[PDB]
């Protein structure tokens, strides 16, 4: 198939708040993963047309990427910090669903996920 529209990154029908957790998720978690040498395949939605991966969006029905997550944080899309953490988890899980052990892309996800866990370890306390 072709590509779906990217996930929504704003919600007009949802109140917005600033929290220590959410700001940390942008400025520490997202930012540190973003600058990693293996971040690039996860910085934007998988372009299945350009990459000639016709089955990607047949297999992956809940796509997620760090470009989307970054915009969601900047736009205050998330009310609860867990919403953001869930999106990271979905991104990694998609990679482990679609690909095979030892694939380049899988090793890249593994390094990012390792780093992600190190960073969310020091997430500020809620509320
Ligand atoms: C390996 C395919 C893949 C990617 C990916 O994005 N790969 C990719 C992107 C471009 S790119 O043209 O879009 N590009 C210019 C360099 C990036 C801006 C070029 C080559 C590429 O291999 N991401 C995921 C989660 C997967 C997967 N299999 O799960
Ligand atoms: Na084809």
């Amino acid at each position: 198939s072709m590509n779906p529209p990217p996930p929504e990154t704003s919600n007009p029908n949802k109140p917005k708040r600033q929290t220590n957790q959410l700001q940390y998720l942008l400025r520490v978690v997202l930012k540190t993963l973003w600058k990693h040498q293996f971040a690039w395949p996860f910085q934007q939605p998988v372009d299945a047309v350009k990459l000639n991966l016709p089955d990607y969006y047949k297999i992956i029905k809940t796509p997620m990427d760090m470009g989307t997550i970054k915009k969601r944080l900047e736009n205050n899309y998330y009310w609860n910090a867990q919403e953001c953490i869930q999106d990271f988890n979905t991104m990694f899980t998609n990679c482990y669903i679609y690909n095979k052990p030892g694939d380049d892309i899988v090793l890249m996800a593994e390094a990012l996920e390792k780093l992600f866990l190190q960073k969310i370890n020091e997430l500020p306390t809620e509320e």
